[PDB]
């Protein structure tokens, strides 16, 4: 690939996230000011466990939605075969959420932006894990001061999904050429603005799976949805 080329497929990755961004940054922000009231958080916690998750799923999977979509207008992605293709997009997409949804954080009050207003860590605390619950909030804290942009969330993100390290692969002398030159259109890229520092700031191979991987065991006893 050439740089002409390692140009635009940095620029395509970045429009895509633009319209599949769920919730427009430019709305997520101008919302800080709106706050769940005490007892409209007393209220959340009012409900049952079976009532959250749900809700939580429901959301989730409706955001899962959009990272499809998302994850699709990629290039080298539909030219694997299904097998590959997918192996990825299913242990991958919730890796690719969890990222996401550092900009719901507001790091100012330690809040997240749940279904039309911003709310703290104890809106959820019927749920009855309020440590792993923080834990996700730290780890959304370690990237809100990293302050990720939209442009880099996308090219990590990019990333995520492709893993040729994922065990259960047949194209796998495929997937690696794609990963390459997506690994090298991020390094290169973020030298050109200078961002190199963050390499090594970045949360670590692993922490991003066994967060995600235990966000699933601790649902797989109350739902099992995974979206194709
Ligand atoms: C900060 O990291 C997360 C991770 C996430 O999975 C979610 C999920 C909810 C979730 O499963 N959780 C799990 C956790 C144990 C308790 C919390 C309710 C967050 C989510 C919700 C609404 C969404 C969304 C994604 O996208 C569109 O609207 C985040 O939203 C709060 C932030």
């Amino acid at each position: 690939a050439s740089l002409t080329e390692i140009e635009h497929l940095v620029q395509s990755v970045c429009k895509s996230y633009r319209e599949t961004c769920q919730l427009r940054l430019e709305d997520l922000l101008r919302q800080r000011s709106n706050i769940f009231s005490r007892e409209e958080v007393t209220g959340y916690q009012r409900k049952s466990m079976w009532e959250m998750w749900e809700r939580c799923a429901h959301h989730l999977t409706e955001a899962i939605q959009y990272v499809v979509e998302f994850a699709k207008r990629l290039s080298g992605f539909m030219e694997l075969c299904q097998n590959d293709q997918i192996v990825l997009l299913k242990a991958g997409a919730m890796e690719v959420v969890l990222v996401r949804m550092c900009r719901a954080y507001n790091a100012d009050n330690r809040t997240v932006f749940f279904e039309g207003k911003y709310g703290g860590m104890e809106l959820f605390r019927a749920l009855g894990c309020s440590e792993l619950i923080s834990s996700i909030f730290d780890f959304s804290h370690s990237l809100s001061a990293l302050h990720f942009s939209e442009d880099e969330i996308a090219l990590y993100t990019a990333l995520v999904l492709i893993n040729a390290h994922r065990p259960g692969l047949q194209e796998k002398r495929k997937v690696e050429q794609l990963q390459y030159n997506l690994e090298l259109a991020f390094h290169h890229h973020l030298c050109k603005t200078h961002r190199q520092s963050i390499l090594a700031k970045l949360p670590p191979k692993g922490k991003l799976r066994s967060l995600c991987s235990q966000h699933v065991e601790r649902l797989q006893i109350f739902q099992h949805l995974h979206p194709i």
